[PDB]
């Protein structure tokens, strides 16, 4: 649900890429958006991605996708 994976997703982001100082931080950027089902946190440059709608798993290493809550 929330454990890194180093899997990035192709589902849009649902605004701007915020750069977020922890996962849980991005995690609380998708609880922001309603549309957000999932979020890609790019631990790597400190990014978030709050993605909306359906998923799509590809191996990044330093993405963290987190299914939004768990």
């Amino acid at each position: 649900c929330v454990h890194t994976g180093n899997i990035g997703s192709k589902a849009q982001t649902i605004g701007e890429v915020k750069r977020a100082s922890s996962l849980s931080e991005c995690r609380a950027r998708c609880q922001a958006e309603k549309e957000c089902s999932h979020y890609t946190y790019n631990v790597k440059s400190g990014l978030c991605y709050p993605k909306r709608g359906k998923p799509q798993f590809y191996k990044y290493l330093g993405d963290m996708t987190g299914s939004r809550t768990c």
